[PDB]
């Protein structure tokens, strides 16, 4: 059974859910899935302390609500496993400074970067590599934005294995994609992104029906006269995106939906999409609030998951320290 | 409670008289007056690539030499850095309160990048942050180091102050303690660069375990100047080699430079080298007599390490838990 590692930032969209996460929720029996809430990555951006703690718990209950089963998968908070920072430091010594500056798009020799960017923002690719390599990870699902970081982890693993023997597994990307690419609501040729400054482009899993219905009702459609609800990505991006969102929620095929909307207006299409999406989020949010309000259950999940995570992580760290040449701590 | 002293050295070679006068002698002398914690920083040592067997041996060479010098495990906490996870944990957190420009301007990083251009790694660049983590974990008041670490200590002062200005009275602000002589003992054949444990050219350095015949030979070959007549005077700019010998002799004996200049009026460099070699070797007789007994006593070495990591971890965890609360991390359940 392959080991799969995902990091979960404590700061999710329907594109994330109906794309990666929903499919992974159904593969917890096919892979040894590990979910790490990366609160040590989070502090690379300064934030109120009390919001960070809350958002760590929000992220945990959200992933449980999405269906991550802590009896089947390991889910845990990054800072609860000291080995993450321990390996991160050690791997810094096997990472070229030049590799990390390539990641900043070589903007680190300037004065603007020197005066404002903290060393965490510069060094976090090595900590991400430590996250992956601690668990003998075989598979890391990543979007396009993380391919360079994943490649660095593979390079570090191979460089270390070449010096010391096979201590790490060389991780691979997870190549197959699921769902459709959910497109942003006001620019239907750009993928919906959790990062978008225009929040009207995005549906978050924790928005209420009312706000979600407003955004879907305002989604950009085409000028075809008469209006035709028909799938055509090239010429009808907005209408096709709406159909793709509806099909991904309901499982109805696009030809079926095209038959449903024969002779109907774009407003009736938007209404149906808004209802379907709004229905999916209510189920999710109902489960979310049950988990989130049970502080003791959430505490028991984090304790169990960090104990599971620690057992594997310490084995790797002991082998790294032995290979490096450290004197073992007496026990 | 006493004020707290923390200092560390890398397991990267045999300690030199430079390490002794810059740092180690003060470590020993502070052990009654303060609460002293001393560390063999193996996580810092791997920023420069070493053979695994070499690094393992060097860690115990360093530990046994601390002890031989009079670091007393019944007065001080002695431990190996990697045995205490909190150092790496606080090291990562402090990365986020350290600006990139503060590290890129560091003189050590530039110097070591030149020496090891084939291994310019991120640990080498990040070195000062992990050092700040080492110091601030223990509520440290005083850090005895040589002059070369002054810039790194200033970053430690800034990091503590910057962190405390956000989150409260979490860290003590540490103060350097650099001595007035022997703070920067220079290399014997290249007197414009400091003496360094890790120097490939061993004729630049005097190891603390070198016998009197080795000491005289290295001091006799130390670079001087072309002055005719030779003059024993302190002048770094024009007389770097002779000045380095005067600094060393001042550090061994405690005589001031002007007292040494009067003492050597009309004399020659061969006489100065005679005095330096004898003073140096006299300074090493006691530690050399005990080092092998320390080094071959595996059980004693293990016990010192076990006890030191346990004490150091007790104190370090309390600081790190306070840090993780301030920053906003969910605490790890009991
Ligand atoms: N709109 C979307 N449609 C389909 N898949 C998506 C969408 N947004 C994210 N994903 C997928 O979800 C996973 C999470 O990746 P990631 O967090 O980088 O996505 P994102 O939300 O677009 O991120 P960002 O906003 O930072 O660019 C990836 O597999 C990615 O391809
Ligand atoms: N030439 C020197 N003169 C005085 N103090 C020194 C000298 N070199 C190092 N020190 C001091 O010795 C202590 C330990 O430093 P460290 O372990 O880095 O030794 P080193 O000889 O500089 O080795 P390396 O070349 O591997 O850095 C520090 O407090 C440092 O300031
Ligand atoms: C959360 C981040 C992260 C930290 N450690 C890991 C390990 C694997 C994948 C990722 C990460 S994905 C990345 C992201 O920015 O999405
Ligand atoms: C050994 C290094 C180190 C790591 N942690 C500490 C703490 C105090 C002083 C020093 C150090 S001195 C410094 C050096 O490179 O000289
Ligand atoms: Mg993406
Ligand atoms: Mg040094």
């Amino acid at each position: 059974k392959p080991i799969v590692f995902s990091g979960a930032q404590p700061s999710l969209t329907i594109g994330n859910y109906m794309g990666a996460l929903r499919q992974w929720v159904n593969m917890q029996d096919d892979y040894h899935c590990i979910y790490c809430i990366v609160d040590q990555h989070a502090i690379t951006v300064r934030q109120d302390a009390q919001k960070l703690r809350k958002a760590t718990l929000d992220t945990l209950a959200l992933y449980l609500a999405c269906g991550i089963d802590p009896e089947k998968s390991t889910i845990f908070v990054q800072s609860h496993v000291p080995e993450h920072a321990q390996l991160g430091w050690a791997l810094n010594c096997y990472t070229y400074f030049g590799e990390l500056s390539r990641m900043t798009q070589f903007k680190d020799k300037s004065a603007r970067y020197a005066e404002n960017i903290n060393a965490g923002l510069f060094d976090y690719p090595v900590l991400m590599a430590a996250d992956i390599l601690l668990y003998q990870t075989n598979l890391v699902p990543v979007g396009e934005d993380q391919k360079q970081h994943l490649e660095l982890s593979r390079d570090i693993a191979q460089r270390f294995n070449a010096l010391y023997g096979e201590i790490f597994k060389v991780p691979e990307p997870f190549i197959p994609k699921s769902g459709a690419r959910v497109m942003s609501l006001l620019e239907p040729t750009k993928k919906m992104s959790k990062s978008d400054d225009n929040r009207n482009n995005v549906i978050g899993l924790l928005e209420d029906p009312k706000s979600v219905v407003k955004k879907i009702k305002r989604a950009v459609t085409d000028s075809d006269e008469p209006p035709v609800v028909r799938y055509d990505v090239q010429n009808k991006a907005g209408v096709s995106n709406l159909l793709d969102i509806l099909s991904a929620v309901t499982g109805q095929s696009i030809p079926e939906l095209e038959k449903q909307f024969e002779g109907k207006m774009y407003g009736h299409l938007k209404g149906e999409v808004a209802d379907a999406v709004s229905g999916m989020l209510t189920e999710l949010q109902e489960r979310y609030h049950r988990f989130r309000n049970d502080e003791a259950f959430l505490q028991q999940v984090m304790k169990d998951g960090a104990e599971k995570a620690s057992a594997h992580a310490s084995r790797t760290l002991k082998a790294v320290y032995e290979a490096i040449g450290f004197v073992a701590k007496p026990h």
